[PDB]
Protein backbone atom coordinates (compact mmCIF):
# COMPACT_ATOMS: atom_id res chain seq x y z
CA UNK A 1 0.00 0.00 0.00
CA UNK A 2 1.83 3.28 -1.10
CA UNK A 3 1.48 6.45 -2.01
CA UNK A 4 2.20 8.08 -5.78
CA UNK A 5 5.28 9.40 -4.48
CA UNK A 6 6.52 5.61 -2.90
CA UNK A 7 5.65 3.69 -6.36
CA UNK A 8 7.62 6.38 -8.59
CA UNK A 9 10.59 6.17 -6.49
CA UNK A 10 10.21 2.25 -5.88
CA UNK A 11 10.49 2.00 -9.70
CA UNK A 12 12.82 4.00 -10.34
CA UNK A 13 15.29 2.31 -7.96
CA UNK A 14 14.08 -0.78 -9.29
CA UNK A 15 12.86 -2.07 -5.39
CA UNK A 16 9.31 -3.87 -5.09
CA UNK A 17 8.09 -1.21 -2.02
CA UNK A 18 9.65 1.85 -0.60
CA UNK A 19 8.76 3.56 2.76
CA UNK A 20 8.98 7.13 4.01
CA UNK A 21 12.86 7.55 5.35
CA UNK A 22 13.89 5.00 2.77
CA UNK A 23 17.55 6.18 0.84
CA UNK A 24 17.09 4.86 -2.84
CA UNK A 25 19.22 5.32 -5.59
CA UNK A 26 16.64 6.28 -8.65
CA UNK A 27 16.37 6.40 -12.50
CA UNK A 28 16.30 10.02 -13.92
CA UNK A 29 14.29 10.75 -16.76
CA UNK A 30 14.66 14.39 -17.25
CA UNK A 31 16.99 16.64 -15.87
CA UNK A 32 16.22 20.75 -16.42
CA UNK A 33 19.21 23.58 -16.35
CA UNK A 34 18.92 27.15 -16.98
CA UNK A 35 21.24 30.07 -15.95
CA UNK A 36 24.13 29.55 -13.67
CA UNK A 37 23.19 26.41 -12.95
CA UNK A 38 24.42 24.84 -16.09
CA UNK A 39 27.95 26.62 -16.15
CA UNK A 40 28.01 24.93 -12.83
CA UNK A 41 27.21 21.44 -13.96
CA UNK A 42 29.18 21.58 -17.44
CA UNK A 43 32.24 22.89 -15.18
CA UNK A 44 32.54 19.69 -12.34
CA UNK A 45 31.84 17.58 -15.07
CA UNK A 46 34.86 18.38 -17.14
CA UNK A 47 37.06 18.67 -13.80
CA UNK A 48 36.20 15.04 -13.03
CA UNK A 49 36.67 14.03 -16.82
CA UNK A 50 33.44 13.41 -17.74
CA UNK A 51 33.64 13.36 -21.85
CA UNK A 52 29.82 12.19 -22.02
CA UNK A 53 26.26 12.63 -20.13
CA UNK A 54 24.73 9.88 -19.66
CA UNK A 55 22.02 10.51 -21.95
CA UNK A 56 21.91 13.72 -23.64
CA UNK A 57 17.97 13.35 -24.72
CA UNK A 58 17.17 13.52 -21.17
CA UNK A 59 18.69 16.91 -20.54
CA UNK A 60 16.77 19.90 -21.12
CA UNK A 61 18.84 23.23 -21.36
CA UNK A 62 17.30 26.94 -21.11
CA UNK A 63 19.65 29.49 -22.27
CA UNK A 64 20.55 32.97 -23.36
CA UNK A 65 20.51 32.92 -26.73
CA UNK A 66 21.81 36.98 -27.01
CA UNK A 67 25.46 36.85 -25.43
CA UNK A 68 25.31 39.01 -22.66
CA UNK A 69 26.81 42.83 -24.05
CA UNK A 70 29.50 43.70 -21.22
CA UNK A 71 31.07 40.95 -19.17
CA UNK A 72 33.29 38.61 -21.08
CA UNK A 73 32.42 35.46 -18.43
CA UNK A 74 28.95 36.00 -19.37
CA UNK A 75 30.81 35.89 -23.11
CA UNK A 76 33.08 32.64 -21.92
CA UNK A 77 29.76 31.01 -20.45
CA UNK A 78 28.00 31.34 -23.34
CA UNK A 79 30.37 29.86 -25.68
CA UNK A 80 31.18 27.09 -23.28
CA UNK A 81 27.26 26.32 -23.28
CA UNK A 82 27.02 26.29 -26.90
CA UNK A 83 30.10 23.92 -27.24
CA UNK A 84 28.27 21.22 -24.52
CA UNK A 85 25.11 21.31 -27.13
CA UNK A 86 27.27 20.64 -30.13
CA UNK A 87 29.37 18.18 -28.66
CA UNK A 88 27.02 16.45 -26.07
CA UNK A 89 24.67 16.62 -29.01
CA UNK A 90 21.68 17.58 -26.93
CA UNK A 91 18.74 17.68 -28.92
CA UNK A 92 16.75 20.02 -26.22
CA UNK A 93 17.65 23.43 -25.88
CA UNK A 94 15.58 26.67 -25.61
CA UNK A 95 15.87 30.40 -25.62
CA UNK A 96 15.77 31.73 -21.74
CA UNK A 97 12.84 33.63 -23.44
CA UNK A 98 10.90 30.39 -24.80
CA UNK A 99 9.09 31.29 -21.71
CA UNK A 100 9.54 30.83 -17.50
CA UNK A 101 11.01 28.05 -16.58
CA UNK A 102 7.86 25.85 -14.86
CA UNK A 103 5.90 26.61 -18.11
CA UNK A 104 8.56 25.14 -21.20
CA UNK A 105 9.48 21.78 -19.69
CA UNK A 106 6.26 20.61 -19.73
CA UNK A 107 4.65 22.30 -22.62
CA UNK A 108 7.33 20.55 -25.29
CA UNK A 109 6.44 17.55 -23.46
CA UNK A 110 9.37 16.93 -21.48
CA UNK A 111 7.00 15.68 -18.36
CA UNK A 112 5.03 12.32 -18.41
CA UNK A 113 3.25 10.81 -15.16
CA UNK A 114 5.26 8.33 -13.21
CA UNK A 115 8.77 9.79 -14.03
CA UNK A 116 11.73 11.60 -12.22
CA UNK A 117 12.11 15.17 -12.64
CA UNK A 118 15.18 16.94 -11.47
CA UNK A 119 15.59 20.44 -12.08
CA UNK A 120 18.08 23.18 -10.98
CA UNK A 121 15.50 25.91 -9.56
CA UNK A 122 13.54 25.94 -6.20
CA UNK A 123 10.47 25.79 -7.75
CA UNK A 124 10.77 22.47 -9.91
CA UNK A 125 8.04 21.05 -7.65
CA UNK A 126 5.61 22.50 -10.48
CA UNK A 127 5.97 19.16 -12.37
CA UNK A 128 4.58 17.45 -10.11
CA UNK A 129 0.93 18.48 -11.52
CA UNK A 130 1.88 15.59 -14.69
CA UNK A 131 2.25 12.80 -11.76
CA UNK A 132 5.87 13.16 -11.80
CA UNK A 133 8.23 13.51 -9.13
CA UNK A 134 9.73 16.76 -9.26
CA UNK A 135 12.24 18.38 -7.31
CA UNK A 136 15.06 21.10 -7.72
CA UNK A 137 18.84 20.23 -6.49
CA UNK A 138 21.43 21.72 -6.56
CA UNK A 139 24.61 21.67 -9.10
CA UNK A 140 26.73 19.03 -7.15
CA UNK A 141 23.79 16.64 -7.48
CA UNK A 142 22.95 18.09 -10.98
CA UNK A 143 26.57 17.14 -12.08
CA UNK A 144 26.23 13.20 -10.40
CA UNK A 145 22.78 13.21 -12.52
CA UNK A 146 24.88 14.42 -15.73
CA UNK A 147 27.50 11.82 -15.15
CA UNK A 148 25.13 8.90 -14.28
CA UNK A 149 21.47 9.41 -15.11
CA UNK A 150 21.03 8.56 -11.42
CA UNK A 151 20.50 10.40 -7.91
CA UNK A 152 20.00 8.98 -4.26
CA UNK A 153 16.90 10.29 -3.05
CA UNK A 154 15.38 9.92 0.89
CA UNK A 155 11.74 8.84 -0.14
CA UNK A 156 9.39 11.71 1.80
CA UNK A 157 6.43 11.55 3.82
CA UNK A 158 2.89 12.47 2.05
CA UNK A 159 0.96 15.22 3.17
CA UNK A 160 -2.67 14.58 1.29
CA UNK A 161 -4.70 17.76 0.37
CA UNK A 162 -8.31 16.21 -0.07
CA UNK A 163 -10.34 19.13 -2.40
CA UNK A 164 -14.11 19.06 -2.60
CA UNK A 165 -16.67 20.79 -3.17
CA UNK A 166 -17.28 23.54 -6.06
CA UNK A 167 -14.80 26.92 -6.38
CA UNK A 168 -17.37 29.88 -6.38
CA UNK A 169 -17.31 32.46 -9.23
CA UNK A 170 -14.19 34.59 -8.79
CA UNK A 171 -12.50 31.50 -7.23
CA UNK A 172 -9.14 30.07 -8.55
CA UNK A 173 -6.54 27.41 -7.62
CA UNK A 174 -4.32 30.01 -6.54
CA UNK A 175 -6.55 31.50 -3.61
CA UNK A 176 -6.87 27.75 -2.77
CA UNK A 177 -3.29 26.93 -2.91
CA UNK A 178 -2.60 30.45 -0.72
CA UNK A 179 -5.11 29.64 1.52
CA UNK A 180 -3.63 26.20 2.47
CA UNK A 181 -0.57 28.38 2.66
CA UNK A 182 -1.70 30.50 5.08
CA UNK A 183 -2.48 27.46 7.59
CA UNK A 184 0.44 25.59 6.72
CA UNK A 185 3.16 28.37 7.37
CA UNK A 186 5.97 28.58 4.83
CA UNK A 187 7.71 25.55 7.40
CA UNK A 188 4.83 23.35 7.89
CA UNK A 189 5.21 20.89 4.75
CA UNK A 190 9.35 20.92 5.41
CA UNK A 191 10.83 17.47 3.87
CA UNK A 192 6.92 16.52 2.63
CA UNK A 193 5.22 15.75 -0.77
CA UNK A 194 2.18 18.10 -0.55
CA UNK A 195 -0.18 15.90 -2.91
CA UNK A 196 -3.83 17.45 -4.36
CA UNK A 197 -6.14 15.54 -4.59
CA UNK A 198 -10.08 15.40 -4.67
CA UNK A 199 -13.20 16.35 -6.74
CA UNK A 200 -12.03 19.96 -6.78
CA UNK A 201 -8.44 19.13 -8.02
CA UNK A 202 -10.24 16.05 -11.09
CA UNK A 203 -12.43 19.11 -12.11
CA UNK A 204 -9.62 21.55 -12.66
CA UNK A 205 -7.28 22.45 -15.90
CA UNK A 206 -4.13 21.28 -16.17
CA UNK A 207 -2.71 25.36 -16.29
CA UNK A 208 -5.17 25.42 -12.83
CA UNK A 209 -3.01 22.33 -11.29
CA UNK A 210 0.47 23.48 -12.09
CA UNK A 211 -0.51 26.77 -9.90
CA UNK A 212 -0.80 24.78 -6.90
CA UNK A 213 2.22 22.15 -7.19
CA UNK A 214 4.33 25.32 -8.33
CA UNK A 215 3.98 26.61 -4.89
CA UNK A 216 4.74 23.42 -2.57
CA UNK A 217 7.65 24.33 -1.82
CA UNK A 218 6.60 27.57 -0.17
CA UNK A 219 5.48 25.64 2.64
CA UNK A 220 8.49 24.12 2.82
CA UNK A 221 7.35 21.45 0.58
CA UNK A 222 9.94 18.76 -0.53
CA UNK A 223 7.60 18.79 -3.72
CA UNK A 224 4.39 18.52 -5.12
CA UNK A 225 2.16 16.05 -6.63
CA UNK A 226 -0.89 15.60 -8.38
CA UNK A 227 -2.02 11.97 -10.00
CA UNK A 228 -2.71 11.87 -13.85
CA UNK A 229 -6.06 11.84 -15.00
CA UNK A 230 -7.60 12.09 -18.63
CA UNK A 231 -7.08 15.76 -18.86
CA UNK A 232 -3.36 15.26 -17.92
CA UNK A 233 -2.87 12.21 -20.04
CA UNK A 234 -4.59 13.86 -22.71
CA UNK A 235 -2.37 17.19 -22.54
CA UNK A 236 0.84 14.83 -22.19
CA UNK A 237 0.20 13.59 -25.49
CA UNK A 238 -0.45 16.24 -27.57
CA UNK A 239 2.14 18.27 -26.26
CA UNK A 240 4.81 15.05 -27.13
CA UNK A 241 2.83 14.89 -30.86
CA UNK A 242 3.32 18.85 -31.26
CA UNK A 243 7.02 18.41 -30.62
CA UNK A 244 8.24 14.91 -31.69
CA UNK A 245 9.22 13.93 -27.87
CA UNK A 246 7.22 10.39 -28.00
CA UNK A 247 8.53 8.24 -25.36
CA UNK A 248 6.38 5.80 -23.73
CA UNK A 249 5.10 5.98 -20.18
CA UNK A 250 3.25 4.49 -17.39
CA UNK A 251 0.59 6.04 -15.18
CA UNK A 252 0.92 5.45 -11.94
CA UNK A 253 -1.29 6.11 -9.01
CA UNK A 254 -0.92 5.91 -4.87
CA UNK A 255 -3.05 2.67 -3.53
CA UNK A 256 -6.15 3.71 -1.63
CA UNK A 257 -4.68 1.99 1.34
CA UNK A 258 -1.77 4.25 1.43
CA UNK A 259 -0.60 5.80 4.44
CA UNK A 260 -0.26 9.71 5.15
CA UNK A 261 1.84 11.99 7.34
CA UNK A 262 -1.64 14.26 7.34
CA UNK A 263 -4.69 14.20 5.71
CA UNK A 264 -6.24 17.83 5.11
CA UNK A 265 -10.01 17.95 3.81
CA UNK A 266 -10.22 21.75 2.05
CA UNK A 267 -13.68 22.81 1.87
CA UNK A 268 -13.38 24.64 -1.87
CA UNK A 269 -16.85 26.15 -1.69
CA UNK A 270 -15.18 28.06 1.52
CA UNK A 271 -12.49 29.53 -0.23
CA UNK A 272 -12.78 32.68 -1.03
CA UNK A 273 -10.33 35.47 -3.16
CA UNK A 274 -7.01 36.03 -1.06
CA UNK A 275 -3.81 38.05 -0.98
CA UNK A 276 -0.63 36.75 0.27
CA UNK A 277 0.59 40.12 1.71
CA UNK A 278 4.09 41.41 2.50
CA UNK A 279 5.87 40.42 3.35
CA UNK A 280 5.45 36.74 3.68
CA UNK A 281 3.69 33.85 1.54
CA UNK A 282 2.19 32.56 4.78
CA UNK A 283 0.37 35.67 5.46
CA UNK A 284 -2.41 35.02 3.76
CA UNK A 285 -5.53 37.60 4.09
CA UNK A 286 -9.30 37.60 2.70
CA UNK A 287 -9.19 40.42 0.13
CA UNK A 288 -12.03 42.14 1.52
CA UNK A 289 -10.32 43.19 4.64
CA UNK A 290 -7.14 44.82 3.03
CA UNK A 291 -9.12 46.50 -0.19
CA UNK A 292 -8.81 49.94 -0.07
CA UNK A 293 -4.76 50.36 -0.62
CA UNK A 294 -3.83 52.46 -3.52
CA UNK A 295 -1.52 50.81 -6.00
CA UNK A 296 1.00 51.14 -8.38
CA UNK A 297 1.67 48.26 -10.39
CA UNK A 298 -0.21 45.42 -11.11
CA UNK A 299 1.10 41.65 -12.50
CA UNK A 300 -0.69 39.57 -14.51
CA UNK A 301 1.37 36.69 -15.60
CA UNK A 302 4.20 35.65 -13.66
CA UNK A 303 6.42 33.02 -12.14
CA UNK A 304 5.01 30.24 -13.34
CA UNK A 305 1.51 31.45 -14.86
CA UNK A 306 0.24 33.84 -17.39
CA UNK A 307 -0.95 30.27 -19.55
CA UNK A 308 -4.03 30.84 -21.25
CA UNK A 309 -6.66 30.64 -19.14
CA UNK A 310 -4.71 33.18 -17.27
CA UNK A 311 -5.02 35.73 -19.63
CA UNK A 312 -8.94 35.12 -20.10
CA UNK A 313 -10.04 36.04 -16.95
CA UNK A 314 -7.86 38.64 -16.90
CA UNK A 315 -8.69 40.34 -19.71
CA UNK A 316 -12.79 39.13 -19.40
CA UNK A 317 -12.71 41.69 -15.58
CA UNK A 318 -10.58 44.59 -17.53
CA UNK A 319 -13.02 44.77 -20.42
CA UNK A 320 -16.07 44.16 -18.81
CA UNK A 321 -15.22 47.22 -16.36
CA UNK A 322 -14.04 49.29 -19.02
CA UNK A 323 -10.62 49.08 -19.04
CA UNK A 324 -8.27 49.75 -15.98
CA UNK A 325 -7.55 52.75 -13.84
CA UNK A 326 -5.49 55.93 -14.01
CA UNK A 327 -1.68 55.31 -12.28
CA UNK A 328 -1.42 51.83 -12.59
CA UNK A 329 0.95 50.42 -14.55
CA UNK A 330 -0.16 46.99 -15.37
CA UNK A 331 2.02 44.26 -16.99
CA UNK A 332 0.96 41.54 -18.77
CA UNK A 333 3.27 38.24 -19.27
CA UNK A 334 2.58 35.52 -21.40
CA UNK A 335 4.07 32.68 -19.64
CA UNK A 336 5.37 31.36 -22.47
CA UNK A 337 5.68 31.92 -26.69
CA UNK A 338 3.31 29.04 -27.39
CA UNK A 339 0.69 30.68 -24.62
CA UNK A 340 1.58 34.17 -26.11
CA UNK A 341 0.42 32.80 -29.45
CA UNK A 342 -2.89 31.16 -28.11
CA UNK A 343 -4.05 35.00 -26.86
CA UNK A 344 -2.45 36.26 -30.01
CA UNK A 345 -4.81 33.96 -32.10
CA UNK A 346 -7.79 34.81 -29.79
CA UNK A 347 -7.55 38.78 -29.61
CA UNK A 348 -6.73 38.48 -26.13
CA UNK A 349 -3.57 40.23 -26.88
CA UNK A 350 -4.99 43.09 -28.88
CA UNK A 351 -7.17 43.87 -26.15
CA UNK A 352 -4.79 44.34 -23.31
CA UNK A 353 -2.98 46.78 -25.44
CA UNK A 354 -6.36 48.81 -26.42
CA UNK A 355 -6.59 49.33 -22.36
CA UNK A 356 -3.01 50.62 -22.06
CA UNK A 357 -1.66 47.36 -20.32
CA UNK A 358 2.09 46.91 -21.65
CA UNK A 359 2.22 43.07 -22.87
CA UNK A 360 5.80 42.32 -22.65
CA UNK A 361 7.51 38.63 -23.57
CA UNK A 362 8.43 36.27 -20.42
CA UNK A 363 11.64 35.38 -19.34
CA UNK A 364 13.55 32.21 -17.10
CA UNK A 365 16.03 34.84 -15.90
CA UNK A 366 13.47 37.60 -14.79
CA UNK A 367 11.51 34.34 -12.20
CA UNK A 368 15.12 33.78 -10.54
CA UNK A 369 16.28 37.66 -9.96
CA UNK A 370 16.46 40.99 -8.22
CA UNK A 371 13.29 42.71 -8.22
CA UNK A 372 15.49 45.74 -8.29
CA UNK A 373 14.90 47.99 -11.40
CA UNK A 374 10.93 46.93 -11.63
CA UNK A 375 9.90 48.20 -8.75
CA UNK A 376 9.88 51.95 -7.61
CA UNK A 377 10.55 52.69 -3.87
CA UNK A 378 7.45 52.85 -2.06
CA UNK A 379 5.25 51.47 -4.59
CA UNK A 380 2.80 48.87 -4.04
CA UNK A 381 2.49 46.05 -6.62
CA UNK A 382 -0.27 42.93 -7.45
CA UNK A 383 1.48 40.09 -8.99
CA UNK A 384 0.16 36.44 -9.97
CA UNK A 385 3.49 35.71 -9.41
CA UNK A 386 3.86 31.63 -7.46
CA UNK A 387 7.11 32.50 -5.58
CA UNK A 388 8.16 35.13 -3.40
CA UNK A 389 11.24 37.36 -4.19
CA UNK A 390 12.47 37.40 -0.07
CA UNK A 391 15.51 38.59 0.10
CA UNK A 392 15.58 40.54 -2.83
CA UNK A 393 12.44 42.16 -2.89
CA UNK A 394 14.31 44.43 -3.33
CA UNK A 395 13.45 47.88 -4.03
CA UNK A 396 13.66 47.97 -1.38
CA UNK A 397 10.41 48.29 1.24
CA UNK A 398 8.25 48.12 -2.22
CA UNK A 399 4.87 45.82 -0.86
CA UNK A 400 4.03 43.15 -2.83
CA UNK A 401 0.75 41.09 -2.75
CA UNK A 402 0.41 37.70 -4.59
CA UNK A 403 -2.86 37.31 -5.98
CA UNK A 404 -5.16 34.99 -8.78
CA UNK A 405 -5.37 36.42 -12.29
CA UNK A 406 -8.66 37.49 -11.53
CA UNK A 407 -7.92 39.78 -8.56
CA UNK A 408 -5.17 40.88 -10.11
CA UNK A 409 -7.36 41.86 -12.71
CA UNK A 410 -9.41 43.36 -10.58
CA UNK A 411 -6.85 45.27 -8.48
CA UNK A 412 -6.05 46.98 -12.37
CA UNK A 413 -9.48 48.05 -12.30
CA UNK A 414 -10.14 49.75 -9.25
CA UNK A 415 -6.19 51.25 -8.84
CA UNK A 416 -6.92 50.04 -5.00
CA UNK A 417 -6.41 46.33 -3.48
CA UNK A 418 -10.39 44.77 -3.77
CA UNK A 419 -12.33 41.26 -3.47
CA UNK A 420 -12.77 40.99 -7.68
CA UNK A 421 -16.45 39.72 -6.17
CA UNK A 422 -16.64 43.42 -5.21
CA UNK A 423 -15.99 45.57 -8.63
C1 LIG B 1 8.66 38.21 -12.42
C2 LIG B 1 7.70 39.32 -11.99
C3 LIG B 1 8.19 40.57 -12.75
O1 LIG B 1 6.37 38.95 -12.39
C4 LIG B 1 7.72 39.39 -10.44
C5 LIG B 1 6.69 40.37 -9.78
C6 LIG B 1 6.79 40.22 -8.26
C7 LIG B 1 6.98 41.85 -10.03
O2 LIG B 1 5.36 40.07 -10.23
MG1 LIG C 1 8.14 29.60 -10.64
Amino acid sequence: GMTIVEKILAKASGKKEVSPGDIVMANIDVAMVHDITGPLTVNTLKEYGIEKVWNPEKIVILFDHQVPADSIKAAENHILMRKFVKEQGIKYFYDIREGVCHQVLPEKGHVAPGEVVVGADSHTCTHGAFGAFATGIGSTDMAHVFATGKLWFKVPETIYFNITGDLQPYVTSKDVILSIIGEVGVDGATYKACQFGGETVKKMSIASRMTMTNMAIEMGGKTGIIEPDEKTIQYVKEAMKKHGTERPFEVIKGDEDAEFAEVYEIEADKIEPVFACPHNVDNVKQAREVAGKPIDQVFIGSCTNGRLEDLRMAIKIIEKHGGIADDVRVVVTPASREEYLKALKEGIIEKFLKYGCVVTNPSCSACMGSLYGVLGPGEVCVSTSNRNFRGRQGSLEAEIYLASPITAAACAVKGELVDPRDL
